[PDB]
Formats: structure tokens, sequence, C-alpha cells
């Protein structure tokens, strides 16, 4: 066969040497994938892949990369797959370790003994002979030392995901915010508000904040910060960047208790820089899905609502979003891209936001440089096979040279022209066509119980919820394996996906699916919560759900 051509042999040079992988297409005997890459513009070809993760996550990278490929050069093995198999998983017959094309038995115990491990991941990587690795999410998915050490080998193992440098450019809750203050992302009132000086390392693109700036946004003393609070507007949250999950923070709804609380968190974590933020109330926690290639070409793939949290847990997340005004939502999007370029982010990352409809305004929470288990939604409303996406960007192929990309924007899929993604010139919508979700999708965090007393469960840790009275719904339950705290959870934790023409309807088919699954042997409060208007229009902020029970 033969494809249209794209010659980006220029841009590759300025590309971090850690993006170019050993088996480049300029030194390989001619070959199918060696032709699908080259022509389109990429530099490295990936043939073997290591899955630094298990469960549905690990089965999602497969079905996805085997779909695209079979659709592409037709071969659900074009892109091989080496998986890591942890003891307990072999005793559960994980349907994924089964789907791979081979694998290497890895160390059991606490995940810090395999997946989240980093030297082991690459050692294996060096052993298998892989071109690239993938962690999806969780485990070492966030550690930036993972990719930084993956190409940092005599095997140049590329990394299907964001470059470590993309991560190190994040940082504690201070610099993070200030840096994001740079990409002019409306942030929540704190001590650093108005502090947006950041120095980009021309050579490495590494973004850091220089002390004097990080000290311009801290409380040198308890009286020093107390003064910030008044200037702010109680209640406020006393946090300290190196905040440990749930350590180093106190809410102060009123003066008097400040001095008392300040030292409180400072005591938990010493030598820990403290700052004072403004403590918001019933707002929203939408979430922006943003894509970007290895050529400062960031873009978004819609948004997500998830301000309905279980003590801060994502139970119900529907997408696309209809909450904020369209342009108000549009603003946050370019807002998200306004920062991806900054950190020089790559592949896929979902940026969350605090939304208040009272004012319409919204703030920057944090950047999540790591794919999410809830991308399927943004994938159905856009049709962008993300595990088929990021995988091509890793090989150094532009966004426009991405089958699904053009499709999204209205371009002859086979075409090799560029795209005015920003929609900046009259000569931009003669060829293109602004994106737009197709139907709605509302996930649903389901939880049941099938203990580990003694009997031997059904073979596998991935039961697909094959419903019978719903055409538009997919789900599943996942035997919790190698979590981080749970080498195995008593019960499981699978997601569920529902889709439809509109939001309302999507719900219908959603609940409708929550019905069929309630006749087996959990979701009670679910139908419930969906059958309530406080969700039947998308109004409920951050109180409703918890306000309940």
């Amino acid at each position: 066969m033969e494809y249209e051509i794209t010659n980006y042999s220029e841009r590759h040079t300025e590309l971090p040497g850690h993006f170019i992988g050993l088996n480049t297409v300029d030194k390989l005997e001619e070959s199918p994938l060696r032709d699908f890459v080259k022509s389109h513009g990429g530099h490295t070809v990936i043939s073997k892949i290591l899955i630094a993760n298990n469960g549905i996550a690990a089965v999602k990278e497969i079905r996805s990369v085997r779909k695209w490929a079979y659709e592409t050069f037709g071969d659900d093995r074009t892109v091989q797959f080496v998986a890591m198999a942890t003891p307990e998983d072999l005793e559960a017959n994980a349907e994924y370790i089964r789907m791979a094309d081979q694998y290497i038995e890895v160390p059991g115990g606490t995940n810090n003994n395999n997946y989240a491990n980093v030297d082991l991941i690459v050692d294996i990587a060096e052993r298998a002979d892989v071109d690239a690795v993938w962690a999806g999410w969780g485990h070492a998915s966030e550690n930036p030392l993972l990719p930084e050490k993956l190409s940092q080998s005599k095997r140049k193992v590329i990394f299907i995901g964001p470059p470590g440098n993309a991560m190190r450019s994040l940082g504690d809750k201070i610099s993070s915010t200030i840096v994001a203050q740079s990409a002019k992302v409306p942030c929540i009132p704190w001590s650093g508000t108005g502090v947006d000086t950041v120095h980009v390392d021309e050579k490495t693109g590494l973004v850091s904040v220089d002390d004097d700036i990080y000290q311009k946004g801290c409380c040198t003393s308890p009286e020093d910060g107390l003064q910030k609070a008044k200037r702010i507007g109680f209640p406020v949250m006393i946090k300290a960047s190196e905040g440990g999950g749930g350590k180093g923070i106190r809410q102060v709804e009123r003066e008097e208790d400040f001095i008392a609380l300040y030292h409180q968190a400072a005591n938990e974590i010493p030598g820990s820089p403290i700052f004072i933020m403004k403590l918001a109330g019933r707002a929203r926690h939408l979430e922006v899905q943003l894509l970007a290639d290895q050529y400062g070409t960031n873009i978004s793939l819609f948004g997500r609502d998830c301000s309905v949290q279980r003590r801060h847990q994502k139970i119900i997340e529907e997408a696309p979003v209809t909450i904020a005004k369209a342009e108000t939502f549009h603003e946050m999007e370019k807002a998200a891209v306004r920062l991806g370029k900054l950190v020089g982010y790559v592949s896929a990352g979902t940026v969350e936001y605090l939304y208040s409809h009272d004012d319409g305004k919204f703030y920057f929470l944090e950047l999540n440089p790591r794919l999410q288990v809830e991308h399927p939604t943004t994938e159905m409303v856009s049709g962008v096979n993300l595990p088929a996406a990021q995988l091509q960007i890793a090989m150094g192929i532009p966004m426009h040279r991405i089958s699904d990309i053009r499709t999204l924007y209205g371009m002859n899929p086979h075409s090799a022209s560029e795209i005015d993604f920003e929609f900046k010139t009259q000569d931009a919508t003669k060829k293109q066509r602004r994106p737009i979700p197709k139907g709605h999708c509302t996930a649903c965090r389901i939880t049941s119980e099938d203990p580990n007393d003694g009997f031997k469960p059904s073979g596998g840790t991935l039961h697909e919820l094959n419903f019978r009275s719903s055409s538009n719904v997919w789900g599943y339950f996942s035997v919790g394996n190698n979590g981080n705290i749970h080498s195995f959870s008593d019960s499981q934790f699978g997601h569920i996906f529902a889709f439809g023409e509109n939001r309302q309807a999507s719900r219908k088919h959603m609940v409708v699916a929550l019905k069929e699954l309630s006749i087996r042997g959990t979701v009670e409060y679910l139908i419930k919560l969906l059958e309530t208007e406080d969700f039947e229009d998308n109004t409920i902020t951050t109180g409703w759900l918890d306000d309940l029970i």
C-alpha cells in the first residue's frame, strides 16, 4: 500500500533526544509499520510494548492498540505487547496477562514491588527488548523518573506517555499554582495570587520558579500569613505545599482560630513552606481533557463534570459538559492548552477545575499529567482512540497526521495537510469543521462484594458487564489487584459507561442499565441519585451528594 506524505525531518532535531527511539525509521529494513510511520511524519517505530500496569487498565491498552492496528495495517499483533505478571495475578488468571503476546513473571507483594517499581520496570524493559513502555494511570504512572530512566538506557525505551520533564515542571501546590499563574489560568485566592513569574529552561523546556518568587507567595510567619487571610476572605485553608495527602492543612472559618491552626499544620510537617489560600464553598469540579504532540501542538478533547463527589470520590462523571456557558467553557479549554505548551506537556493529560456558576468563573486546581480510567467517555463523544492516539505521538507523528484527529475536525482522514487547530484565519474553516461531542456519556463508579474466603472465583479479574436490555451501555467489575494498599481488594471496583443522543437520554439508558444489573445477587442509591432532578439538569454543586447521607 502507500500513504500521503509528511516530511517533518526538520522538527525532529530540536526534539529532546529522549523522544527519538533507537529503532528509528531511517535504519530499518522496509516494512509496513515502517511505512505507515515514515510517510505520516513520525521518527521512531514501536513494535514491542511493556504494560507497567494490570487489570482493565492493561486490557484497555490492548483492545485499543489492537483495534487501531487491525483497522490500520490489519494485524492485532502488529504492535506486540509484553506484560508484567505478578504472582497473585497468575492465581486470578487475569484475562489481560492472557491477551498479551508474551510476558515476564514479576515480583509480588506490595505494588512497590513491581508496577510502581521503576528499575524493575526498565530492567524488564531492557530484558524484553521493548521499544516503549506504558503505565496508563496509577502505580508509576505519575513518577517522572519512570520515562526519564526509560530512554536513559542503552535500549532507548521510549515512553508512551508524558515526558518526565513534563512532570518535574509541575511541583508542590505553590510553584504549581504560580507557574499556572503564568499561563494566566484564573486561580483561587491565596498568598501567591498575582505571582506568575516563571523561568523556562530554553534548552530543556524545564519550568521552575526561582526562590524569591516562591517566597513572594508564602507565609514567613503566623502573623505574616494571618494578614494574608484578612486581605483574602475567610474561611481559608492553611496548607503547606509538601502537604502529605491529608497532612499540613486546617480550615479557618474565622480569625481567632488562625494562630491556633497555623502552627497546627506546620507542626505536622516541619521545614515545610506554608501559604494561605481562600477556602471555597459549593462550586464544581469539572475536568478538561487535553491532547498534545511532540511539537508544541496542544488541543482539548472536550470536558467533564464530576462535582458530584463521595467525600471527594468520582462516582458520577458524565461527558461532555453542559454546565458552564459554552464560551465560558471554551475559555477554559484554550486555558488548558495555554499551559500544556508551557510545561511542554505531551500525549494526554486531564486538567481539573473548580467551577462556580454563581459567578460563572472557574479556577485551576491542579494538572494531572497521567491518562485516566475515565477517558472512555471523552473517547465516545469525540471518537479519538486515545490509546491509539498517544501511541502515535510517542512515535513522533503530528496531531494532524492522526486519523481520528482530522475526523474530529472535518478533514479527509487520509490527507496529509496541516490544521489551523486554533481556528485563527478565515482560511481555516473551508477545510476544517469545529469539533463537537456525539451523544452523551455518563460513567458510574460501581462497587459490589465477592470476598476471598476460600472458594475459587470465576477465572479472571475482568468481568465485562454484558447487559441484555441496553444497546448503548458498557460496564465491568475488576478484581482489585496490586492496588497500592491492597495487593488485592476483598471486592472489586469496575466502571460503567452509558451513552445517548442528549444528556437526559444518556441518563435514561444509564439508569435503565443500572436496573438490569439489580436483578442478580450496591447500585440502590445510584438509580436514586440519577432519578433526582438535582442531577437531572446538571445543577448540583459540591454539596448535594454529601449533604445527603
